[PDB]
């Protein structure tokens, strides 16, 4: 088996819900990442890259029909580069990231992109065919984010819980409270504060061009006004009896994401810096109700296959859809909820979440605190509606 | 050291038209059959060890919305422990999940999955964009059932965005194959479809579906030459691709299990034949159906194998100009003995994600029919790529 | 100074198709169309250039039926460029309103030859959605309009209800104590009366064909497809209420959802002689009222006694009531409230909606004619054509045959 | 034996705000908008018994939207007024509200009625999209249309019988037709921004409006579409909207808008009851048709119909409102009837150029404004005419009492 390295990783800013990305089509939007990867690595000889593996959650809008391919393509790549689409839900760029390692660590390839994409804004609406002539009965549904097209067997069997009542759910049977919750919440948007002033985000972000010409560059998430007292007056979505809010739970959002891999002999042909060595990945699965405990099976899979205990990691990502699975991953896993090694950069909750872009960001943004704090082995982790969570880890080199 | 890596089971749903057998019959549902299907027929599995199912589908917008693989496994029955994840290059999608699941098993990281695909192009319903303002009066419903919607003006002006039969059409001038030639080869894809139906070839990979349906729906095996040469083009009288030299829009679903050396051991599994390898190529969009010359390439190259030493070889057929050309390019006979023996989708139809798992899985049990020892799968992708497979029978 | 008598002359209608049945493939404009043309090859005196105006009713308008229905049917129909059309809505009453106003026309003197009359194509309603109110709104939606609410006004639903028309139909029942008996004892009746009338070749005499293209060859539609004259009370008695068990309406004692056309000329007594017309009746008036929306039904009391007070006509002296049967319910209490029996001879004596059917903008129109018609047949005097309206209101026209 | 016709007055009458496309007015439900005039008639004219209304007719183009299943009906209940009111909605497109006084009149000439009210609403901003049922099982062929104006469910039949132009194709048909130049339709729509900017300066149509209410809540007052500083200049370097061989432009055309309008009609013995003021007499109303793709013409055989029978010439009328659809059409409408492109008596506010065309309530507007520029210039007749896509026209006689 051959090492697998991350070498240069770059990504958009995430704008807000019919904010300032809101007016760019999923394919271009792409296209960034992949467009900057080339203006800065000029030593890479293009038409060697393997194989495109893009994370994507919708594929029903401008991001459909294999939008890997089409960004490869919009980006100015060569036509002999292929394309393959990942969807794992919120975990898709993630699942992009270790598909392409275990193309390399198994021979079949040298130099690979991975990322991922989602514009949650231009999500479209959809409408199945009738079923009979004259048909009464059509119906237009939003693919924004959540369950659509229900199956009443998926309902009677598992539910068909909304991400926040699956979050509600976690809070209830793990013993979350409100004001852990919101803590929590307020530490994100503190960090991510932090970090976006100290500059930490501008060193992952490439400028989205729109056409005189507006330049998007800054993360518009954020919410660095957030008090505690602000988020204790919220109202909870499912109810007064129910816990988590809009300040406690991140939001949708658009953007994108892009990393080369390679093996030890395509770094040196291709003149790349090797970052950080692909250790491995481990996917789990959970009921679809409590979705957000998803990545305690993944995260044990993958430590007890590696060796690695959880406290041996110098820097935990773990994707913040909501407080209450945030902390209760972190307690099933002994790990503080305030550890300083857990989103010290802040999370979802402050940044925002593209679904399939966010895996390969948590991927990136774990490398980039390595480097920072020159820590050794990183772990990012998240969450999968209907019940999944994925475990990637990587070592500094 | 890389581990090697089983197919051992494999089923399939039969193949209903468009509108047709299968049009009740949600996505997801579908694709849950054959998962049902392999648990009634393998009995020494402890289920809660598979590692992850991996599922292709083209579409994704419909009732295979929001990863298809997950939804199905859990409609099948298996626990809610075991994830799954949805993959898409369109034609090549469950083939693409086929090779996926192999490197996951070699690399070390699983031991036991599922691979398949999926595709109901007849429930693949409209899509609306959002309104870019208040008030809009730019609203609009598009068909995706096959072929482009949202097309973006950058990719037109670029690489154009031909249908899929304007490709195959570009095919047949770019590589000088005749209307003849397309005609003869679609009529022997209904001949030998409608052989291999009559021996029960087909019946020995298929689950049915619950009205039983059993068959494959789509074979026109009352096809003669004449009738071919009657048909109009798709695209005008000056092309040569039609509905009776290309295949057609379908329902299915299949898969299949691959396992390590110690899961074929724990859940008393019966290994069939060695995954060797996948490759992927890409080519102009405008001639996509080309794509698999450099995926075999690729894939042979790197094996060390000839393309004339495989025993069988399943080509997709998209359309008849471009599985003659692929051929001719790969110094093959138009005919060749071992070139989909059984015919192809011409005949058997074509569900986007679940062709390119449909063609492993054939090809592995016409290396057990034949008493052959290697077997090439392969197809064309819209936009301009290739995938190719590659086993050998244990 | 002063009013002109008003005559109807002609009048044909199409057959009334189930919903999805037999005119489904028959766009709204063409179908309108067809008694025009028929009209033309049926009248070959009238110097068609003299058509002062096409009034139509039509409920929906959304679809085939968009952009004034009246002058789309005319155009297709072969009539002059230079003949004006209008286009009337007052739902299921819009086709008697049609006739209304062109009688007001030509007694107040505007006019001296006109058509009016009616369409629905419900099989072929449209779906509607709302434009966005915010740039990438999430709250976009599809609306069927074959029939009853959409567009919810909340104001609306909080002063007056949005009932649906079944739910109206209950209201009336429990409000005016008709019972489920007693509704489908009517119901039987219609069916009876209108198979009867069927096979004494009733509705032929009222019926212009609508040719239909088959894969094979053509066919024509000549027959009313809604009538179910096997109905008996026991197959009505064992149906559930469409509200509920609580309840009394179901689908066997109320009209269906349905498609067809009709249209009839009128005329001053100078454009009769002029164009070699034949008249057929005087047009004695028009009158609305209106009740609460919950119970739309009754609407047609407060028209009745409008039209029959100003005229100096009593109920009773009507040879013909033909009563809109929307629902048993509506058309028994209806009866009851003007002291008219149950089974009352004149009442709907070839049958009515529950058998027939009822395309909203046409059933109106064909109220109309079919008095006419059956006035002609039994040698009576006046008749009435009466009907209740969604969202609580009723409409009643008066004749006399010359 | 007949008796005697009745004479007809027209009484209060009043409007909304005229709206742009998703402008001032574009939150506003049509059905909801409709009623803002009636409430306003009803806060009026105290002297009025409300439940003596025989009928209220509103016309509407539309009424696939919040206007849906007989507005006329939806809109008096919105009102306030009492559910004994019928209500019934005409669709004659462009022409539906001068269509609703005219009918109102015939229903009150010929002794049907007393006491109507009669109006026409349109919120284009608000007109939905629709979508043809399935003809089929999983038919592939599904389609969303725009009914903010213009062609939907095209008819083969009528496409190649008479043709499916848009309405400013026809407008460039009758100026290629009627020989209006591009130079000549500028300078009229130069005098209607100009006129119509003159009457607003002057409370001309303040004393017309009452204003509509919008949630935040704030009140929407002016008439929005005027553009008072439009030049020659900017004009002559407007694109045609066809392309650049032909002549009308969005300078030169109405637009798309929204807003409501409403009047009373009444018999002398109803004018005596209800306290009210008669204002003018309806002396008749005509319509006509001409091809659909010079629908634009519409007017001259409406207003010659109607002229004839009334034995009035078009001189002698002391107001003239033509709708001002396009200038082209207003210019050759005015020639054919022998008036002057310029002619003092004709929109001497301005027109449709200027403060915009919601089709169903642009007809009532055109009725309540001739009657106020009467009593303003002392003026005894005024017709108002229209034209109508798909080829017609209306034409509306009052007399100033
Ligand atoms: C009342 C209404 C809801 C019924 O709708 P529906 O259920 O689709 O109507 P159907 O004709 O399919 O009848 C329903 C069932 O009752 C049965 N039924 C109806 N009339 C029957 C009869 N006379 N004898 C026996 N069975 C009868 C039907 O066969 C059917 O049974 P099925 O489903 O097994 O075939 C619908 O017709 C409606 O909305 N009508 C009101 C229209 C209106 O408001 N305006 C028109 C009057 S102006
Ligand atoms: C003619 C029509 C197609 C134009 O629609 P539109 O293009 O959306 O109109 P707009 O208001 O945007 O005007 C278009 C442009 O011309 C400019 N323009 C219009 N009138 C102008 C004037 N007087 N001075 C300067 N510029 C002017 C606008 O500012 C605008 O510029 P921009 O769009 O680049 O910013 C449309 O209004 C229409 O269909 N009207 C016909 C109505 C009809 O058939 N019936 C109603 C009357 S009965
Ligand atoms: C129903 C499948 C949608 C995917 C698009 C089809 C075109 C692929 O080549
Ligand atoms: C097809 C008709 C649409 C009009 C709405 C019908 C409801 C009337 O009571
Ligand atoms: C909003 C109005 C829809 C009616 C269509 C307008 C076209 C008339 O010429
Ligand atoms: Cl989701
Ligand atoms: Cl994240
Ligand atoms: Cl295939
Ligand atoms: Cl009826
Ligand atoms: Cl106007
Ligand atoms: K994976
Ligand atoms: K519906
Ligand atoms: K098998």
């Amino acid at each position: 088996m051959h090492d697998v390295f991350i070498c240069d990783a770059i990504r958009t800013p995430i704008g807000r819900f019919g904010g300032a990305l809101a007016s760019v089509r999923a394919d271009d939007l792409a296209a960034v990442p992949l467009k900057a990867l080339i203006e800065r690595n000029p030593g890479v000889q293009w038409d060697q890259v393997d194989e495109v593996f893009f994370g994507c959650a919708n594929q029903a809008g401008e991001d459909n029909r294999n939008v890997a391919r089409m960004a490869l393509l919009l980006a100015g790549l060569p036509e002999s580069i292929p394309g393959v689409t990942l969807n794992r839900l919120s975990a898709s760029g993630m699942d992009a990231v270790g598909t392409a390692f275990r193309a390399i660590a198994s021979g079949e390839m040298e130099l690979v992109i991975a990322g991922g994409v989602e514009s949650m804004s231009r999500a479209p609406f959809v409408m199945g065919k009738a079923e009979s002539a004259y048909s009464r009965n059509m119906k237009l549904e939003d693919t924004t984010i959540g369950w659509r097209f229900i199956n009443p067997l998926m309902k009677s069997q598992y539910g068909v819980d909304s991400m926040p009542e699956t979050a509600d759910n976690v809070a209830d049977d793990y013993q979350v409270s409100r004001a852990d919750q919101d803590a929590f919440a307020l530490r994100s948007q503190q960090k991510a504060a932090a970090a976006q002033a100290a500059g930490f985000f501008a060193e992952e972000i490439v400028p989205v061009r729109i056409a005189g010409e507006i330049i998007v560059e800054r993360d518009e998430h954020l919410r660095p006004e957030t008090t505690l007292e602000a988020l204790t007056k919220l109202k909870p979505v499912n109810g007064p009896d129910k816990t988590v809010t809009a300040g406690n739970a991140s939001g949708v959002n658009d953007g994108a994401a892009a990393m080369i891999l390679a093996s030890a002999a395509a770094v040196k042909k291709h003149g790349l810096t090797p970052r950080a060595r692909v250790l491995g990945m481990a996917s789990g699965g959970v009921a679809p109700r409590v979705m957000g405990i998803g990545p305690v099976p993944a995260v044990r899979k993958l430590t007890e296959r590696l060796g690695i205990a959880v406290s041996d990691f110098d820097v935990i990502e773990l994707n913040e859809a909501f407080a209450s699975q945030g902390l209760a991953v972190l307690r099933e896993l002994g790990v503080a909820d305030d550890a300083p090694q857990v989103n010290p950069n802040g999370g979802a909750i402050a940044l925002g979440a593209p679904l399939g872009m966010s895996g390969a960001r948590l991927v990136l943004t774990a490398l980039h605190q390595l480097e920072k704090s020159g820590g050794r082995k990183g772990l990012a982790t998240m969450c999968v509606g209907v019940g999944q969570g994925l475990a990637l880890a990587i070592e500094r080199v």
